[PDB]
């Protein structure tokens, strides 16, 4: 996972269940 499509289109955009998702693996411990 990359922070590249994120931060491209904005803050409420982060705000979604693939990002949810992602954090709890990827950074499962961070």
């Amino acid at each position: 996972y990359a922070e590249k499509v994120a931060q491209e289109k904005g803050f409420l955009y982060r705000l979604t269940s693939r990002y949810r998702h992602y954090a709890a693996f990827e950074r499962a411990t961070f």
